RNA sequence: UUUAGUUUUUAGUUUUUAGUU
RNA sequence: UUUAGUUUUUAGUUUUUAGUU
């Protein structure tokens, strides 16, 4: 079961939807045990997205810079959130599109049971459109995996 | 361009994942010219949650009961919704999965210029699981539409 | 090199695409030494679809009844043709969509080299849509596979 | 109701498809009000494609060069052509892939109510090939939206 | 770094098509450490398949019977390795198809190093047709994760 | 039916797996009537993997090196064996993924009746991971198809 | 065709048939 | 979970969290 006050994905999404200039909604996470890392990209080139939430993620220490385990497991958890972003076809400048995003890594337990381990949430805000600005509307996307 | 303030998209989000008693988040909304949705559905069947969500959004007058052309745009936005739901395959009892979900539909410009006309938001927030309460986590879905 | 008066896509099409209530276009092609069936099905179950182009096909002798070959030739031809009608995911009910269709197939060699052997074209035109009369915009299909 | 008259992808398909050099099906398509393009492109960039459809249409004056609506309507237009064309992967360099093809986009109203508005068609017709002249087959598809 | 001697994909694959020598196999990868399940399936309904193997899984101890953790991750594997059998719509019988399989479930750590934690491989094999004996070709797929 | 003894899939993948029995296996199937071709590639790039395949393929006389009827055969045969290894997305480089393979191309008849013509199999194995040694595991497909 | 490989701090312009491993 | 299986002559109505192998 779901514990109400850890559901990781909606946590996930509400930090990166928040723009209060002064937040400490970082802190909090940080307080009640949560690993936690924000970050903006903006590319035609899909590997360049994943390659930053990956890049930052490590150096936040979201996940461990050694081993595959912890890769793995969030590469396949960004690939889930592309799909959100995408809609069908995990492309970019070769469908003539472009995106700009901010995006949320959120790491930790949302069950009522400690057993469930950690999970972890990749979560994509932003725009997605022709390459001229303003040709362009919103996209999102939240991926989960465990960790 | 889209206009900061009518950002269609995480608007919708914003709505669907607030939980406050006394909210009224509709009432602004629909004080600044926007109309919404508010709905929930939990299914094995794909085509129960695209009815549902097309049947509240003709009901609360959020698109036309007539005709094509808007049940044409919501049915994409809906699409589109789905795959961030589904992330690789529009499939559920047949996949052994079901899911519980809340949903938004909000209808309005979020452009800078009026002559972008009305667009579409189907935003879709629940879980997603085996066919066993609490063998499930997270999922998130929004598509975007003009109409 | 496709032989530029046996281009087998083409020459499919403009067969299903035809309304001339004395046509005779279907002996012309047989005049030329084509196989070809032409049929109507309608369906929110796509295996139904695919049964009946397959049916007709058996029994109009474009393809042989006996063996795999030329059945499996046929099956993917019609995969194929499904793609162009369903634009993502190939499902109809499910997604609670309807179709109503005119199917064409025709078998022959398109090829200048006679070494090319035959192959075959599935055509697919008419109608996708909600379940609901006049809830609807066209749809087609070709697929082509070697046999 | 789609109006028997006006059948927008059936249209598009048989402009793509006639070979006359003293033709004028242009002319009467404008002359019953239709909004009509057409051209060639051949590429291994499926972007490229993307483009050149856009150019065309916004030059020739079928869709607006201004504003976002116009332009998303026919970039999904497109995207849903492309799937017949691609049949599974929107990727034609990357798969070790070539098209050569035709386009026709037409935009009007091909239903009965004058209130269903305007719609758009993309077909799509050439071959689809290894990078070898006459390694290839013929390819079709056709994307319909409302705009 | 995969360990030479501990690749689980091969030897899930190796397990999978020895006909010859079951008995002892299982015998001596479970003297090796690792948890082994062997099963058999057949079906025209994905969810059945899923259904087997996860069922086979947890009778046989591959994966805890308790909580959600690795039902998770043996569910992704297992759609995964469906990918190959399916190679590209996760669909059996509304596509007028159908399956027999054998499959396997190999659990424990691949790697050199011990960190890697415990992986899951889920293989694949048999026969996919048309519903009428022999109308049928192989197909087989590997689905891998961390667990 | 399939010929228990002949079956053409099976067969591909044990030559693959086995980097024991390489030199006299090719030689004992080529004595029943086989053809046969043994490769490695490595890359970022799909159709680097497609053209290693083809190229081989052509090379050792396991397809017609004139034509396209074959060609278009192994084409569709690796296209299906890339969705066993790709599961889902047909990128590698653009999802920041690389891949390392060996693969067999198998061509004979694995049906009880002659009938039923010459058949290909197309069968990888090898490793999909991040561009860092090590970040990877173990990936698998196999495509077949008449020819 | 003769086993691949290094990553963060929001992106961006486009027509007239393509092509070798 | 203890290997699946038969096919043509244009289709069709929909909300208030789902669930066992
Ligand atoms: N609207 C597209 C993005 C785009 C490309 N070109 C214009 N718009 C999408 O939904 O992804
Ligand atoms: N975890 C699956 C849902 C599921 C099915 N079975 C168990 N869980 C998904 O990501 O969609
Ligand atoms: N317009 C949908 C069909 C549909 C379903 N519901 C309404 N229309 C399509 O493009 O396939
Ligand atoms: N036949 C492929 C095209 C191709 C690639 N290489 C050879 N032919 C298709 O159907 O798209
Ligand atoms: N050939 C199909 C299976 C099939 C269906 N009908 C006939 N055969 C496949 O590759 O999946
Ligand atoms: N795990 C990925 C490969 C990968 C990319 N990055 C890290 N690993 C797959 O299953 O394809
Ligand atoms: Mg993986
Ligand atoms: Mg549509
Ligand atoms: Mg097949
Ligand atoms: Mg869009
Ligand atoms: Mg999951
Ligand atoms: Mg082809």
């Amino acid at each position: 079961t779901l514990h109400k006050e850890r559901r990781i994905g909606r946590l996930s999404v509400l930090l990166l939807l928040n723009e209060a200039e002064e937040s400490t909604q970082v802190e909090e996470l940080e307080r009640d045990g949560w690993k936690v890392c924000l970050g903006k990209v903006g590319s035609m080139d899909a590997h360049k997205v994943i390659a930053a939430i990956e890049t930052a993620s490590k150096k936040s220490g979201v996940i461990q810079s050694e081993g595959y385990r912890e890769s793995h497991a969030l590469y396949h958890a960004t690939m889930e959130a592309l799909h959100g972003v995408t809609r069908g076809e995990m492309l970019l400048g070769s469908l003539l599109r472009t995106v700009g995003l901010r995006f949320a890594v959120l790491r930790g337990n949302p069950y009522e049971s400690e057993a469930e381990g950690d999970w972890i949430a990749v979560s994509l805000y932003g725009t997605i459109g022709a390459p001229i600005k303003g040709l362009e509307h919103e996209t999102f996307g939240v991926g989960i995996n465990h960790i």
